[PDB]
């Protein structure tokens, strides 16, 4: 199921190349994942107060086309695969003209911070997705 | 393909950390960018200068594999090789190790040479090809 | 007239202390100024074609209380001063409980982005302010 | 005593205007303070042993001239004042030609990471600096 999250491009996100810095896309993707979780009632640091957190294990990003200042982007997020301790988010970004700017596949592993050891996924999250 | 490994040190500062107590995963991406830039600089090329010559380098595809976390005040070494080279693009193989030489993570980066103000692929400058010819 | 802009704290804005990095606040302030100008139909990628920009000349931030991950903040922004070439933004950040986290006074100069020289303010900006 | 710290400008620090994003300077200044303390063996490790953290109370930055991609800058840092639970950093940034790009005055409060209330400056710190 698809979750959509709007993102405005600000000066902070751009570089001297006249486009969005390639790492800023990575941050945009994280917000989208965060907001999708929130859409299913989750708060990631009150959730780390119960010592459960999410870390990125692997990420593959393809940049097809650039975003620019004040572009209103849409980040699209899906959970495509689920295992015992990890999640696979399939994500993509489009602009106002529905041009496909880029897309990412993010392997996220459920850990808990003070150990950051792979912990089994919370039972509630399994029920949701 | 000039195989020689280029090494670049990076100190982890507060700005690179998150509430999790480790380095933010996008900061690794910037660290990789810095090392590629320094590798180019070591071979006598400035991207600021190349910009006005209508030459820029943009990331087309990037794969990052996070094995182990970096923390505040760690002194890291970014390692950078060019493994593939084509007309308008080339492939970087990079990885990050800490002081104990623990492999923190590694990346493969596809960089494309473009004309920044029209954002279309262009042949790598001959002098850059010359430096990484072999 | 006061202008309000909501901002969500994400992982990207936090540091190892578990609170928002103080430079992230600076970025938040910039967003609000941009959105404030936008609200008066003053977009800045549109005007860079027009070779006109707003660069920060002086910024003073005073910090009182911290913000944490997933906090929904509010940036309050008002223009308090104006001269032929410059203008002053008075800004502050509060949290959901209306606690004052910090405040900033930002001096901004209108310049040409080519040689970066001080130009006089567009008579339309001084009009709607 | 003046402490110098080099900082290279990268793409990450720049914006679409072709110059360094004004917030990137704030981070540069912190690195320099961090490195200044490190020079006197006051590493984060040393601070945690004192259970001491440093937070910014007030900061005034003055932007005079822009830095650009590939500029090698120098951050110049000095402690100009020290009081009970705080101390004032005076910082400047110059380029390779020693042109003054911008400067900052940073009031830093000595806090306690438990809680972050004012804590008296460590004896070693007040003795290390004058
Ligand atoms: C690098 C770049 C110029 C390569 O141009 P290219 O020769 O068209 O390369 P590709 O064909 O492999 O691009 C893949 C697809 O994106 C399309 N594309 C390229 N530039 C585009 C643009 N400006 N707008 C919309 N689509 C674009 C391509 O047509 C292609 O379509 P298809 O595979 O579905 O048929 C282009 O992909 C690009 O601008 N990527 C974004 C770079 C970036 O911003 N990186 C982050 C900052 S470093
Ligand atoms: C996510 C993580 C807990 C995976 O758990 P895992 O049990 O090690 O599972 P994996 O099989 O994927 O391990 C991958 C490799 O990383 C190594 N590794 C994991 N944690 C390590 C550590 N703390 N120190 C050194 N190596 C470590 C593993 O040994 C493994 O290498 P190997 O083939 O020699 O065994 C761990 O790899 C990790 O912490 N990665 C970094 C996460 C991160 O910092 N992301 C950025 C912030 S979100």
């Amino acid at each position: 199921t698809l979750f959509r999250w709007p993102v405005r491009v600000y000066y902070e996100d751009t570089d001297a190349g006249g486009v969005v810095y390639h790492a800023s896309y990575v941050a945009f993707y994280e917000r989208a994942r965060t907001e999708m979780l929130r859409h299913h009632h989750f708060s990631q640091q009150a959730l780390m107060a119960e010592r459960v957190a999410f870390v990125v294990r692997k990420m593959t990003v393809e940049y097809y086309a650039p975003a620019r200042l004040d572009d209103m982007l849409e980040i699209q997020t899906e959970i495509t695969s689920m295992r015992g301790t990890s999640l696979v988010f399939t994500q993509r970004i489009v602009n106002a003209e529905n041009t496909l700017l880029n897309e990412a596949e993010v392997l996220v592993v459920c850990v808990d911070p003070l150990k950051m050891k792979p912990r089994a996924l919370p039972k509630s999250i399994v029920a949701e997705f």
